[PDB]
C-alpha cells in the first residue's frame, strides 16, 4: 500500500487501537498505533499551531502543538527516515470524522526541505488558499476558497461539520526528502488549525504526513485512521 | 498556441527574424522578435549567470547576464504581465541548436515567487540535478544525470554538442504569478550556464520562460525559435 | 549626514511643499518629497508599508495598503550609489507637533542582498520582528521610542491612558550596519515591510511615520519634531 | 569571565587538558575540556565546511565537518542553552596558534536564528569579506582582505602563518538566542575554512562560538584555548 510517516493531532481516544485515554499528539511510522504520544490539552474553537522538524544528523522527528498562552505539548521519536520513506515523497495534511465530528480547518501551511550534497531547497508557504489552488492536490472531501482557508473535512454552508468524512491536501511538487550522497538534510513544517465542535466529543483529528508520490486516501480510512491507513495494525 | 514570456540568451544572430548583428540578451513577449535587446559579450567555455526579476509595483521585467570579472549586459522592458500571462503558470529553461551547435549546460537554477493578498510564496533552488529529478518536467532532448548538471540540448558521450536539438525543463509545481486581489507580487529567477562550442559559430541559445501550465515544445522549434515558439 | 526615506505623511504642511491631503512620499536628502501620491489614511486601522529597490532598475518604490482598500503607490528613479554611503543603518522614524497620533509599529522586516562581480556568491542580511520585547538589544531606540507595550514598538510618546502626545520625536534603527551598495556588485536589492496602527482622537492626526536609510552614526536632528518626522534639521 | 558555548575544530592534540590523541571536533560548554568529541580527518590545504545546529525542542547542539568526497565527522551533545547562555548573545568565529602554526582562513559564514512566541528571525550570509566589514567586530589579529576572506590568525606577506596568534570575528548585532515565552527557537551556523600548514604538526584550531554580548579575547588565550577561555579548567 502507501508508505506513511505522520504527526497525528488525535482529538478522539480510540483505546481499542492503542490511543491513550485523552486527546494526544503522536508520531505514526507505517501505522496509526503511534510510536510515541503525549497528552495534548486541545482547545475547542481556538486557533492552534503545529511545528514539525527533522534532520539527517540527529535523525529525530519532533513535533510541538501550542495554543497562544498555554503550555505546548511535545513529542519526539528517533527514526532514520532513509530506512522508512522513499527517496522522493509528497507532503500533505489529512483529517477525518466518524460517529463524532469536528471542523478540520487549516488557516496556513509552510514547509521547507534542504539537502546539501557530498544545497538544493524547496519552500512553500500558504496563508491564503484560493477557490482553485493549482499547487495543491485535494483528495476526499477537501476544499479551498471558503474564507481563504483549506477545509480538510466536509463542512455544510452554515459552518456545521459532517460525520464519516476523510480529506487531504498534498503539495503538487514531489520533494527530495533524503539522498545517499547527502551531508545534511533538514525539513520543517508549520500549520495553523481551528478545530470547532458542537459536541463534548470532538473527533477524530488532523495529521501532517509524508507519503510515496502517488499516495491516495485508503479505503474506509474515515474516523480513527485519519485518512492515512487502510487497517488499524 | 502556448503563451510564452521569456528572457532569451541568443548566441546566434538570425537578422532575418529581427535579431541584432551580434550575440544578444532579449525580452520576448508572445514572440521570438524581442521587445528589447542588448549586446551580450558571450564567452565560449566560461560559466555565466542570469538574473531575472519583476514586481507588480514597477511592472518591469529586467535581466542581467554576467561573467565573473567582465561587464554585465542588462535588458529591461515595461510590461503588465496581468495582461499577458495566465494567473497560473509554469517556469522553465529552454535551449536549442540548428546548423550550428553549442552545449546548453545549466549548473544551477533558483526561483522565488511572492504574492501578498488583500504572503504566499514558492522557492526552489537546484545546485545539483540527480539522474531522476522528479520535481522537473524534462521535454525534448533534456537530461539531468550528466555530472550533477541539467544538459538542455543533446551532447554525445565525448562531450561534443549535437545539431537540430530542442530541450526544456519546467518546475513540476504550477506557480501563482499574479492575482486580482493582490497588493504586491514579485518573482526572481537565477541560473548558471556553461556554453561551449568547437566552432567560431555557436548556436542557438538558452531562455528562462514562463508559460501556460500545459506548455510543450512547439513543432520544429529547433534553432532560432529556442524551443519556445511555433513561427516567427 | 544623509537621509533617504519613504514618508507616510498624515499632516499636510503646504508651506514646505506637502500636498493638500495626507500623502506617501519619497524624500532624498530633504522633507520636500521628490514624488508623492494621495494616501487614504484610515484612523485606527492597521496598514502595511512595502518598500523595494534594486541596482538594475535603480528605482525606489513604496506601496501602502489597508485591508480591502486600494493601495497608494509612489516610485522615484534614483541611483542610491550617488546618494547613500556604501555602509548605512535602517530605521523607522515618527513625530507629532500641534496635532498628535499613535505611531505604533506592530512588525518590521528588512532584506538586503549583494551579488558580487569578483566572486559568484551573495552577501545577505535579513531581520524580521513580529514581537518587540522590553529590552530589544538588536534595536537602537532614539527619542521617545519604546518597546514592550503589547509587544509593539511605540515610536512617539503615548501616556498611561493610551493617549498619544504632541511635540514627540522617536526612531528605531537596526543595530547592525547594512552594506547597501558595492562598486564590484552585479545586483543589489533591498526590501522593507512594516505594519503600523495610527490612531488619533482629533479630526487632525499628525505628523507621520517614515522608513529611512541613513549614515551609521545618525541621530535625531534638533527640533525635528512635527513636520520634519525626526529626519531633517531644517525644511529645505 | 565571558560565558562561552562553542564547537571547536581542534587540530592539535593537547592530551594534558583532555584532548584526544588525534585532531578532533568537539562541543565545549563553559570550558575547553569538550563535553563530547569525535575523530576528525583534517585535510591540510583542502577547503572544509562546518554545519552547526540546535533547537529548543530536542535541546541538542550538533555539528558536522566534511570535505568534498570524504566521510563527514559528527559530534552531538544534549544541553538546555536556557540554563547556560544569557537570553541575548553575540555569535563569532575564533582561531589561534602557539608553538605550532596553521592558516585559519574563513571563506564564508552563514547564521540563522528563529524564535516563535509571529516569529522573530535574524539571518546573515558572508561569501565575500571587504577591507572594512562594518557588520563584523574583529578582535585580536583578525583581518578582512581584498582576497575576500576573513583571516582569523596573523599571516605574513609570504602567505605564511604565524605562531602565538589569537583572533575573533563577532557579528555586530546581538542575537536573541532564547526566550521564556517561546514555543520554538532554532539556530544554524555554516562556515567554510581552509587550514594550510608547512609542518606535520598544524595548530591549534578554529571555533564557532556564542558568548555574552560584551565578550573580548581572554588573557593568554593563545594556543590550546583557541582564544575562547582564560584558564584550561
Ligand atoms: C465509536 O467509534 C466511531 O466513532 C469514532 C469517533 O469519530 C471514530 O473515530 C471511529 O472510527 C468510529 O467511527
Ligand atoms: C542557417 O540557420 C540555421 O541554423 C541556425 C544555427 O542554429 C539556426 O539558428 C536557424 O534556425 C537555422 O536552423
Ligand atoms: C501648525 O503646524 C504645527 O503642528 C503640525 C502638526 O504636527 C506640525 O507638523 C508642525 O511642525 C507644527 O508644530
Ligand atoms: C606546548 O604547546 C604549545 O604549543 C601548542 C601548539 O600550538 C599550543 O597549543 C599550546 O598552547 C602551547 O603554546
Ligand atoms: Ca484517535
Ligand atoms: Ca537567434
Ligand atoms: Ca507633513
Ligand atoms: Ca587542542
Ligand atoms: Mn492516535
Ligand atoms: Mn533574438
Ligand atoms: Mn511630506
Ligand atoms: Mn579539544
Amino acid at each position: 500500500a502507501d508508505t506513511i510517516v505522520a504527526v497525528e493531532l488525535d482529538t478522539y481516544p480510540n483505546t481499542d487501537i492503542g490511543d491513550p485515554s485523552y486527546p494526544h499528539i503522536g508520531i505514526d511510522i507505517k501505522s496509526v498505533r503511534s510510536k510515541k504520544t503525549a497528552k495534548w490539552n486541545m482547545q475547542n474553537g481556538k486557533v492552534g499551531t503545529a511545528h514539525i522538524i527533522y534532520n539527517s544528523v540527529d535523525k529525530r522527528l519532533s513535533a510541538v502543538v501550542s495554543y497562544p498562552n498555554a503550555d505546548s505539548a511535545t513529542v519526539s521519536y528517533d527514526v532514520d527516515l532513509d530506512n522508512v520513506l522513499p527517496e522522493w515523497v509528497r507532503v500533505g495534511l489529512s483529517a477525518s470524522t466518524g460517529l463524532y465530528k469536528e471542523t478540520n480547518t487549516i488557516l496556513s501551511w509552510s514547509f521547507t526541505s534542504k539537502l546539501k550534497s557530498n544545497t538544493n531547497a524547496l519552500h512553500f508557504m500558504f496563508n491564503q488558499f484560493s477557490k482553485d489552488q493549482k499547487d495543491l492536490i485535494l483528495q476526499g472531501d477537501a476544499t479551498t476558497g471558503t474564507d481563504g482557508n483549506l477545509e480538510l473535512t466536509r463542512v455544510s454552508s452554515n459552518g456545521s461539520p459532517q460525520g464519516s468524512s476523510v480529506g487531504r491536501a498534498l503539495f503538487y511538487a514531489p520533494v527530495h526528502i533524503w539522498e545517499s550522497s547527502a551531508v545534511v538534510a533538514s525539513f520543517e513544517a508549520t500549520f495553523t488549525f481551528l478545530i470547532k465542535s458542537p459536541d463534548s466529543h470532538p473527533a477524530d483529528g488532523i495529521a501532517f504526513f509524508i507519503s510515496n508520490i502517488d499516495s491516495s486516501i485508503p479505503s474506509g480510512s474515515t474516523g480513527r485512521l485519519l485518512g492515512l491507513f487502510p487497517d488499524a495494525n
